[PDB]
């Protein structure tokens, strides 16, 4: 399956016309929309929304990723593979930082294969439909990775500061409000579970100046309406929700603000 | 095929890891998406949202029903049959409350085998990716209802104001994105009032009132005025002609209204 | 394959619903969704986002295009077929007036074979489920245009006013969700040259903008001119919003001067 991911919107008709390209190519392809609703140009973002959902499609997934603000520039296009046996359609900005240190880095393609393209000669700002996209498609359809192109040593990555463990707490940054306004940070639960805290008991989050105290809890219903809660998301992260309301708005916090929890 | 319900949003990507997961289970499975704009933990509106749906989707049909505020509590997760043949995977958080009326309830499955399950573990707060789905995705696939667990006999229902007439009375239950206010009144019942096509009504909201045409079609009558008229479900709905109602009536779902 | 292209949105069941009626007249058919976020009654941005993004479906493809105000009217509904290979299922109101014109018409038929249809008796208000949806589903399976209804020799079409070259003059076609400006104009007609700073009016104010390949090809926050992804002219601010900067909409006419 290919799983897709860009900042592309629903309104326009671009991520339609991608998959038309894609299903000429092979009408048999399976198309999972990740999100197409990344904020415009925020690579950043796409990285963590990109690796928290690439854990939940199987090995041999084909990821097509295009948030492409350097489109038509000397920007490389690649294709890397991981170690967990993924592969990902992408622009070199960075976007694919976080699967790279997550999974580790088994082989990186520049994709130089103009056989592969949908047109002779690609747009120059839509390589989403001209070049990653049929790219994924043959890809998935048995494509060896060495047809794309030639190998590359390095990749550009995104400078981000790690989530370290100092002093009785954990420091990171939100990585993600989703549409209930949940704030998931770039704080692993297991790294927040090595300041000896357990369901129950009540934490210190500070965000810029505030502080406020929250219950570590496994389920938004586990405190009354209303109330804060620290929990694991989905995807194994610490995350900030008010059970039955908007974290982002009580917290008063966006993506990558820098965030604290005391024990 | 399965009718996939959720106020998740189209903007994260769990609605995709959601699918990814049937798709494991069962690379053919047919994912019709119903909606995933419901409102944040609305399961009123969902309610019926998923009857209105549901009536054009052949019998046989699984629905994955998944708006639940109340995930990883002591809230049951089910699987109800009812008699028209179709299947709703939901949590037993009166989601399900306005198809069981409707069609009526045949059996009432708890999700208990864990092997139906996702992942051996599943998280706290996202059952519709490691329970609901996978259970949907087994289901639609042949799967026993017996595999599912014990039967349960008796559900949590959404309290209701069922509507009468004496003029008609209801609530409205789906304002779209065009602004249309439909109610829960079966247009049917409306007409058991001497009304007709062309005729005048009034509609009372709140404390305001309004007069409106009764019509067909939106351009039955001229650009911005009010009509009411039967939506593709046969339930009485009031509308704006090249307009929004709810706008122009500063009506939100709900809100109790009444026709004279 | 079928293009739906509709202003219901993605928040209603509508979308559902329509799909579920193409699946159960044949579960092998493959909708691709061009968009449902057409503004409310807009044929005309229907008529403009129909067109580019037929450019890129292949021939033979069946489109269903609903933005239907008029439904439940003596407004016809309708089968085109162009000069492309391509067939369009919408109500006659004008929204299949671009490709018309770009393409060419070979064919239109009504639709009056009620066997194509749904139900026996369709809703007042929703011909995109008991009618269109299930001929573009019967279209895509290859059922034959003759056996859709008879054939119509006129449609209706929406007046337009054609860009020109004098400075050429335009109108802004369709803002996406960048913020970027597509305008009417092909990027041909226009071909100064790349590098050239050239000036864009909007009615009483004007921009500087240089004529660009790539948005990083000018600054951070800059204005530039370039074709997009379907051959017409765009205004773009590099990594921001020009509809906004511009303070523009879709509509408004635009002019670009040496
Ligand atoms: N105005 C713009 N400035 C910079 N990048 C843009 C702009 N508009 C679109 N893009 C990029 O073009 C890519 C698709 O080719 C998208 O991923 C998007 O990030
Ligand atoms: N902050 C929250 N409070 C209560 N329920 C929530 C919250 N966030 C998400 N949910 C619920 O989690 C479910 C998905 O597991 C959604 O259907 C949603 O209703
Ligand atoms: N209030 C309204 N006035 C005019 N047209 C409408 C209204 N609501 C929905 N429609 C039209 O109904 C069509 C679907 O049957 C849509 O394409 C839409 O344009």
């Amino acid at each position: 399956m290919i799983g897709f991911l860009t900042d592309w919107g629903l309104k326009s008709h671009y991520v339609g016309v991608a998959k038309a390209v894609i299903k000429r190519i092979n009408p048999s392809a399976e198309i999972i929309d990740i999100t197409h609703e990344v904020e415009p140009f925020n690579v950043r973002k796409a990285s963590h929304v990109l690796y928290r959902a690439s854990l939940d499609f199987p090995p041999s997934t084909v990821f097509l990723v295009v948030v492409d603000y350097g489109v038509g520039t000397s920007r490389k296009a690649i294709v890397m593979k991981t170690k967990n046996d993924q592969y990902f359609v992408a622009p070199d900005n960075g976007v694919l930082t976080v699967v790279a240190e997550e999974y580790g880095v088994a082989e990186i393609r520049e994709i130089e294969n103009r056989e592969l393209f949908y047109k002779k000669n690609p747009s120059f700002t839509f390589h989403g439909r001209d070049i990653f996209a049929p790219v994924a498609a043959h890809l998935d359809m048995g494509l060896p990775l060495e047809r794309v192109g030639d190998r590359l040593l390095s990749y550009e990555v995104l400078k981000m500061r790690k989530p370290v463990v100092e002093n009785e707490k954990v420091i990171g940054e939100v990585a993600i409000v989703d549409t209930f306004g949940n704030v998931s940070t770039n704080i692993p639960f297991d790294l927040f579970l090595k300041l000896s805290v357990d369901f129950d008991d009540v934490v210190r989050v500070r965000v810029g100046r505030k502080e406020f105290k929250a219950a570590v809890a496994k389920a938004f219903g586990d405190v009354d309406t209303g109330e804060l809660l620290v929990h694991p998301d989905s995807a194994g992260f610490l995350e900030i929700a008010v059970n039955l309301g908007d974290a982002s708005q009580v917290l008063s916090v966006k993506e990558g603000d820098e965030i604290e929890i005391c024990r």
